């Protein structure tokens, strides 16, 4: 008596299918990465720039609270934290701030340099009194490290004129401010001239600022305001500053080097000496799976983020220790006793064997099925959040509509692919067992009684020799009938 | 003679499959909601705010045509109509109007309050002559209810300085205007001083305005212009207004409560005393279907909008009153006489029965298949159109490219899924019938003749026919 | 020794497709879904030629930059072509305010009429109209200027308050351009416009802007320390625009009455114009295809297949070519019959004296015809989709626009490549099914009268001639 049957094991792997959920299967692959090291890591060997208690504004202006960032020159990405609260210390408006954050997100390294050396650039103006209790440091009134708040020298503020020629071979980021006093008494005290102007021109930047005197609510005990400005000076170009008051002059500028794959993320994780190909605000990922459910914000080469809790793909068959009627059908159960293949035979004679041809073709096909569908899935490169000022609610909502829309498409695509192809993987195995069985019934013909549960009760007695004949596809029906 | 066959009924339900269109099937479910009550309803018990003939500007400024909106304090969504034509009655520019619309789209309730009480805040200026024929009410010249057009008092306009401290614990929306007269005679008549300014400053707002005198084409017979401005004053912050002319001063402001799920829609439907979980400009939807084709604009929890006319999913089989060769194959037709199941047996002996095991496993799987794909579809929360001014065409087109891209993908996903899985569901039934038949062929073996159309050498009564549903040797 | 056999088609095809279980599967018949061929040329759309800006860009064309004189008599087009040499824009340095928006507005203009809105010869009697030239806009070795603007200057040391209005009686929206000049010095301001403090005012019923010229020492661009800010507005039909100035006005000279169409746009291409008509135009060349997908270029004009990032989308229709789930094809029926030319599934007889089965074969064609059609319909054609432009303070919006384009393209490429992978398996299964059903159809007829070898052949236990073979194939046995 020869029987035909399929594999069973001690596996608890569950997948879901179109017709049935919580289907226990013999073998499966996880497609969804849910593990991370909970740390900030280097990316391709380059550590990120950690702004800590500072935000982008405080770093680029040189807020005294951020002095430890002053020597930073190259990074792989930028990390803000939940306590990145130090930006502008003196009240005002940072014009096109979010655009500057976008500019700095593709900066891989920069050279901070003294664009107008303090001790020699301003002989006719005071360079020593531009400090405020709003930018305190070490118990004293102080000021930004990258700006120089010029004031009158000996009751005079002559027309100032200073130029810089960009000989760096790179774009130079130039920052300045215009100070808006709270009274004309303050205007006279700081700059002498009551009717001031500031002009900033380059070959592609051209703005004139007229300071406004006004009574304002005090912010950090300050009724004045500084508006902060920035521009990118192209290589070879000149930028010209002219003023008779109220100029918060550039002191340090940045020659920028552009790179690929950087971005600004907000994380509470701590920096460790790890190296990763993929970084999230939650931690680093080490995986080749096509999907992750850890965070939508990613730095590097990452799996696509999806809103799923499980994405298990069946590769083996139903674990029983059907569209084609064999598995869980007329062959009621599986054989844990057969460990060496997915499909096989069981011989019971006087004197368990798995079929290698059918099992190796199934193994080949399922491997191509897993590989071919993961291939259609593409690596997620750097994708981060974006910031918008309080008059850009429509754009902010448009950006959120775009990100949520794609995330819903990819989550639907992923969950539905697995659900529908899991059911086709079980039908594939059921088909393989039904084809192996029928190939044995066309080989024995009249020489055996079909019991109907995958077994052929032999009428004659042939020992092991002809039993391998049945399996090998070399069984001689005439000799025994 | 015992036969194996499948169910048929008087159903005309049609589906489309990958290999054949217009396939009549025994049972199906519609996945596409196309019905609505044609009314505006409450959402979670809260009525919408109906602006009627007014648009957002006329309402929030207090255009005299909108007096009936003045007491409105809480709403679930905002309805403009095709006749929402009353906005600014005196001509000019409403600066960052579309942004204000976006801001108000997330307001669930507000408190309208007098930020500068008219009779006590302006002792040195006139509060009684700032009316215009462009904002007529009751046959007389009038003005906005939330603005106060100050003018000179006794031939002088002293420098004015007024401040408001937000003690409301909420953002306060403050609106004001700057008037730009058409001539210097008009400037002197209204404000005396020829060179005027308006300054409005807070802790995070800081703007100064110089009125501009120019000859302009008349709009509503007005050659002057008013620029309307707004800002959100944070809790605890102070806003200071300073001017020596041309100030349309704030009179009423709004303490705002933010909420989730609101929006502004344009509808011609009328309000009724219904409550709904889902509202569109055409009418409210009461459905659990994953899709609708009624409107892309939705308020609440709604089915996903798709551009399809039909999304019917086959649950039963082909209606005959195959991949596996049985249904519409060697079993050429179905049995209307069998009413109690999808697959069953028919006996003709000397002395119709549905199989419960095979039919209930088909029902269990088909139920899971419909439920499993409807879960993959997630409810649509509030999604409404947006507005852009005439220098934001690129942004407007980008918004339209985004909205169109998503709808083309979803319409494709839904239409293709139903098309492919319909063929797949009918194959499932063909497999169940071919598996039912083969289970019988191996039980009867040589004791019966297989006619080959799904259909006894001995004479076997009713008792033994249920045996199969069979001790072959015992009754051989 | 009389045998009917059941088989399937074979031919000499090298057509190859990919399947979810196997790659490089050679099939008998397949259809390409992916247009990769174009003519390499720019062509008319609906018989209307594009506007080739050539060495000029939108700014230089619309202002009338003298390098662009040859575009002046162009009145209608089907789309606008910039080239990689489209570098002539503003010739006098300055800022073209809201330029990208203006490009976006012209993308929808099908034709326009250029006309003297303020005729030079008669609109400015109290001002000079002949001295507003510069070496920055050189023409023919001489100082010249934009063809559509007029640089008004002082007349005999008098530049009086100027005021001119235009009432749009054209029935279409009118595009009006002007400039405001910002001189380098206080002397330049007096030398050109006399009055020290000047202003420009431009008001319509929906437009109200004022300009105050700013004098500042500036780096020279094209030998000019001054700057001009260029401006534009659309005057609605019946609306009136009014210019008032006391200097610094670069006045509108020619304006444009626009006709809006559908489906135009601006593309960058380096292909040459050729005398051809096309429903579909891309920067690389024109497409003539009914296929649903193309991989030529994402920019298109007209009605085009949808762009995907794919190198091959071939969809099997015929059979596995051998000269499955169901066990017949490449199963117990091991190989195919090149000798059965007129059908997908048929019979072979060995009598004493190949045949296609019409019924099962013509049903499989109808099914396969319907599958490929049903899939092509779900795909919709690409209407005009073009790139957008953004100035240097719109980097976030530029990226957001790219995240959108990149997002959709990835999704449609995934959709097309997964649809063909998965449905190619289903089609091969379908063919293994049709063969098996036919082979079991024959088996149930013969029952006891024939021995089943198991390779699709039935050796009939009686004698069976050409008449009895037709019985088996006809089903009349
Ligand atoms: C748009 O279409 C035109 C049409 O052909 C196309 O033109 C090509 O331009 C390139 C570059 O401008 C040409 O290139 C050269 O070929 C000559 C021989 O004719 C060489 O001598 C040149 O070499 C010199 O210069 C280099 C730069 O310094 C040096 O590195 C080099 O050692 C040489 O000194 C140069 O290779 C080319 O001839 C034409 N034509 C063709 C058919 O290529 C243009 O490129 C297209 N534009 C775009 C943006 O695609
Ligand atoms: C489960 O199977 C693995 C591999 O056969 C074996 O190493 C392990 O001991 C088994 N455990 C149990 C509890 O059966
Ligand atoms: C799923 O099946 C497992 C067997 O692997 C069982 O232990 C578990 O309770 C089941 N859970 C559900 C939710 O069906
Ligand atoms: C971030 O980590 C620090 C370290 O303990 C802790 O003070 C803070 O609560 C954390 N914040 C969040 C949001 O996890
Ligand atoms: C990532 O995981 C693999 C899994 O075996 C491991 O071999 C490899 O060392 C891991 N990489 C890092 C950087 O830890
Ligand atoms: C069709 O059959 C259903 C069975 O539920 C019955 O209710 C209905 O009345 C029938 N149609 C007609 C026209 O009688
Ligand atoms: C669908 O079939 C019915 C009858 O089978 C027919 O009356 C109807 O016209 C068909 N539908 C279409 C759109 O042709
Ligand atoms: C709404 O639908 C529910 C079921 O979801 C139904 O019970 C109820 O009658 C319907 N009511 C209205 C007003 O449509
Ligand atoms: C197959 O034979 C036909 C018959 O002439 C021929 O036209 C065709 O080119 C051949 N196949 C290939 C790939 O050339
Ligand atoms: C694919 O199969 C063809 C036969 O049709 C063969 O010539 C070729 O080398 C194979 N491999 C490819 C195309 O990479
Ligand atoms: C497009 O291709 C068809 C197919 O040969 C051809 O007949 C037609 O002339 C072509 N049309 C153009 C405009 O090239
Ligand atoms: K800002
Ligand atoms: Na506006």
């Amino acid at each position: 008596t020869i029987c035909i049957g399929y594999h069973a094991n001690n596996s608890t792997d569950t997948v879901d299918t179109v017709l049935e959920k919580n289907v226990t299967v013999t073998h499966s692959v996880n497609l969804l990465e849910d593990s991370h090291n909970g740390k900030l890591c280097r990316l391709k060997g380059i550590a990120p720039l950690q702004l800590g208690k500072c935000n982008i504004a405080g770093w680029i202006l040189g807020n005294p609270e951020c002095d430890s960032l002053l020597p930073a020159s190259s990074w792989s990405y930028i990390v803000e934290t939940p306590n990145s609260k130090n930006g502008i210390c003196y009240p005002g408006d940072f014009i096109d701030y979010e655009e500057l954050r976008e500019q700095l997100s593709s900066v891989s390294s920069f050279e901070r340099f003294e664009i107008f050396p303090k001790e020699s650039s301003w002989p006719k103006h005071s360079t020593t009194k531009g400090v405020t209790a709003a930018c305190s440091h070490a118990g004293k009134s102080s000021f930004y490290r990258n700006l120089l708040w010029l004031t009158k020298k000996e009751d005079s503020y002559p027309k100032l004129s200073n130029s810089y020629v960009n000989k760096k071979g790179k774009e130079v980021l130039v920052l300045w401010g215009v100070h808006h006093p709270s009274s004309s008494k303050e205007q006279q005290t700081l700059y002498q001239n009551e009717n001031a102007y500031v002009s900033v021109v380059s070959s592609n930047y051209n703005r004139r600022f007229i300071p406004e005197i006004a009574e304002r609510p005090e912010v950090k005990d300050q009724a004045g305001r500084i508006n902060y400005y920035w521009t990118l000076l192209e290589p070879g170009d000149t930028i010209i500053f002219e003023a008779n008051g109220n100029l918060v002059a550039p002191w340090y500028a940045f020659a920028l080097s552009r790179g690929f794959g950087s971005g600004i993320i907000t994380s509470n994780a701590s920096m460790h000496e790890c190296n990763t190909k993929c970084q999230t605000p939650q931690g680093a990922i080490n995986s080749s799976l096509p999907f992750q459910n850890i965070h939508p914000v990613t730095i590097g080469e990452c799996p696509k983020y999806v809103k799923s809790a499980k994405l298990r793909m069946v590769t083996g068959l139903r674990n029983i220790p059907g569209l084609f009627g064999a598995i869980a059908g007329f062959i009621e159960g599986g054989w844990t006793g057969m460990i060496d293949g997915w499909y096989g035979y069981h011989h019971q004679n006087e004197q368990y064997a798995a079929d290698q041809k059918s099992t190796q073709n199934a193994i080949n096909g399922i491997t191509n099925k897993v590989n071919s569908v993961i291939e259609k899935m593409n690596t997620q490169f750097t994708a981060v959040g974006k910031e918008f000022n309080n008059l850009e609610k429509r754009m902010e909502n448009l950006n959120k509509k775009v990100d949520d829309g794609f995330l819903d498409i990819w989550t639907y695509n992923a969950e539905l692919l697995v659900l529908l192809e899991n059911e086709r993987t079980l039908d594939f195995h059921d088909s393989n067992v039904k084809n192996l069985y029928e190939k044995v019934k066309i080989q024995l013909k009249n020489n055996a009684k079909e019991i109907g549960n995958g077994c052929f009760e032999f009428y004659h007695k042939c020992d092991n020799e002809c039993m391998e004949s049945v399996r090998n596809g070399t069984y001689d029906y005439p000799k025994y009938s």
